C-alpha cells in the first residue's frame, strides 16, 4: 500500500521500498567525492575564463547534478560569474532521510579540502588559473538553501586551505508546524502546502515534527543564532512563494540578532525557483546580478 | 596515468574524471543501502495475466569502468528482453572501476539477488507494478553483456559466495553475450584485427583500471582458468548460454572457455556464433536479423529449462 505518493513520481510503500519513476558555452566533467555511498559531484569551468557549491534543490527527495534545468543553470552561473560551480549529489530521501544530506554536504567541503592540499594538482582541468577565486560561495536551491544554512551554522579553522566568505540562500526549504502566511491560501504551479509538508515527512527522521532542527532552524530543539557567529548571507525569494515568510521572518531574525550580515531581496508576483527555471528572464538576470555583488563585495 | 577513450582519466593521485519500443511499463528502486546503488525493473504490458513471469537480470557491459541502467541502448535492449521474453527484467547499477575496482561489481551483483530474495519473501512481488501480475521467482535467468557476461560467471550461486540457497527464488540459466574474459597469454583474436569499438589495447585498460593494483590478467576475477581460479569441475554449474560474434576478440576466449566447461563432466553449455559481427550487436544494432535472433534463443534457452 502506498504510504506517501509525491506526485506519482516518488512512491514509499507501507512496508518501506520506495519505488520511482539553451545556447551551449563553459566546460564540464563530473568525478567522486565520496566512495563509501559513491557519491559524485560535477565541475564547471567557464572557458571565458581569464568556487561556488551549488546545492541543487528537491525538498530533499527529488534532484541530480544532471538532471536539465539544474545543469542549465549550472553553465549560466559558470559563465556569468566567470566561475567554477561544484554542483554535487547528495543522498535522497526517503531512502536516505536526514542529516544524509548534510552529512554529504560536510563531504563535498572535504573534498574541496582535499582537492586544494593536494599541492594545487588541477585535477580537473590542468589547463587553468590557480583558484580562479579561491572564495568559496554556496549557493542553495530549495532543500539546497537549508544545506547552506546548516553548513554555516556547522562552521561558525575546519579545512583552513577553503575558507567559506558567503551563503546564497535561494528559496530554502525550511519548516515548521505553525503555517504563517504564504503557505496558507494559494498553492503555487507545481508547489502545494501539502506537498511542502510531504517533503518534510520523507525527509526527517521518523516520529519527528516540522519544528525539528534541520527544518526549523527556530525550533525548540534547533540551536541558538545569537551566539554562533555567521558569515555574510543572501537571502533570495519570489514574491508568490510559500515559503516567502519563512524566508523573511529567518532574515528578519537573523538580520535583528546581531552582528551577522544578512541581505534580503523579493521578486514580485515570482513563484519558486523562477531562477534556473524560465531562465534568462529579466528576473534570473537580476539574480546573475545581485550574486556578483555579493561575491565581489564579499572580496 | 589512464585515459579510456577520452571519456574517463585516471590520473597518478588517485584521482578519476569522467565525461519507446513499449510493450513494457519501468521504474526504479534502490537495492543497497550502503553503496547508494539503484536497479530498474522492466514489467510488460502485453501482459493479460497469461502466467507467471520469469526473472531475467540484465547486467550491463563497458568492461566494469564504464555504463548505468539508464543508458539508452542498455535501456532499449532491457525493453526488447521482457517484450519479446515476457519476462520481468531487472537491470542494476553496479559500482564502476577505477573508482570502485573488482571485486565491487560482483558483491554488487551478489546484492541484487540478495534484494530479490527479499522482494520474493515480504511480499512486494506485483506491489512494484500494481497490473495484477504472478512472479515465478522459481524460474530466474542471469544476462550479461561484456563485463556483464563476466559477472554472470562469478554469482553462478554455487560459483558464487555461498549459494545462500535463496529459496524461494532459483536462477536457472547464465546467458553470457561476449564476457569480458582474461588472460596473460592471448589467442589468434585479441592478436588480429581490432574491430570499430574494441582494441587489444583498450580491453587491457578496461582490465588494468578494473582488477586490484598488482594483480594479473590470469586473477581469478578476469581468467576463470588458473592458476588461482578454482577447478570448475567439482562445483555444479547451472546451463549456460554463451553468444559471440565471429570477428570479436573475445571469440577464441569464449569459445575456449564454452570448450572447456563442455568438456567438464556434467555440465550444460550451450555456444552460439554469429559470423563477421562485432562486440555487443545485440544492442548496438537491435531489430537487426542477428538481434531478433538473439531474442529466439534467450527465449528457446529459458523455455528448456523452464
Amino acid at each position: 500500500q502506498v504510504a506517501e505518493d509525491c506526485m506519482g513520481l516518488l512512491q514509499l510503500l507501507s512496508n518501506g521500498t520506495v519505488l520511482r519513476s539553451n545556447n551551449q558555452t563553459v566546460l564540464f566533467k563530473d568525478s567522486i567525492y565520496h566512495k563509501p555511498n559513491n557519491l559524485h559531484l560535477r565541475l564547471y569551468k567557464p572557458i571565458s575564463a581569464s568556487v561556488v557549491v551549488f546545492f541543487h534543490g528537491g525538498g530533499f527527495c527529488f534532484g541530480s547534478r544532471s538532471w536539465p534545468h539544474f545543469h542549465n543553470f549550472c553553465l549560466t552561473l559558470a559563465s556569468s560569474l566567470n566561475a567554477l560551480v561544484v554542483s554535487p549529489d547528495y543522498r535522497l530521501a526517503p531512502e536516505h532521510r536526514l542529516p544524509a544530506a548534510f552529512e554529504d554536504a560536510e563531504a563535498v567541503l572535504t573534498w574541496l579540502w582535499d582537492q586544494a592540499v593536494s599541492d594545487g594538482v588541477n585535477h580537473w582541468f590542468e589547463d587553468g588559473t590557480d583558484v580562479d577565486f579561491d572564495r568559496v560561495f554556496v549557493v542553495g536551491d530549495s532543500s539546497g538553501g537549508n544545506i547552506a544554512h546548516q553548513l554555516a551554522v556547522r562552521f561558525g579553522i575546519e579545512l583552513t586551505p577553503v575558507r567559506v566568505r558567503g551563503y546564497v540562500l535561494m528559496g530554502p526549504f525550511f519548516g515548521g508546524e505553525e503555517r504563517t502566511n504564504s503557505e496558507n491560501g494559494p498553492s503555487e504551479a507545481l508547489l502545494s502546502l501539502d506537498l511542502l509538508d510531504k517533503f518534510w515527512r520523507l525527509s526527517l527522521p521518523n516520529g519527528a515534527t516540522r519544528d525539528h532542527h534541520m527544518a526549523n532552524p527556530f525550533g525548540p530543539t534547533s540551536p541558538t543564532l545569537e551566539s554562533i557567529s555567521l558569515e555574510p548571507m543572501l537571502v533570495i525569494v519570489g514574491g508568490s512563494e510559500l515559503l516567502r515568510d519563512r524566508a523573511k521572518e529567518y532574515a528578519y531574525k537573523l538580520k535583528k540578532m546581531g552582528g551577522k550580515r544578512v541581505d534580503y531581496i523579493e521578486f514580485e508576483n515570482k513563484e519558486h525557483g523562477f531562477y534556473s527555471n524560465y531562465p534568462s528572464s529579466e528576473a534570473a538576470e537580476q539574480v546573475l546580478r545581485i550574486i556578483g555583488d555579493f561575491m565581489n563585495n564579499l572580496s
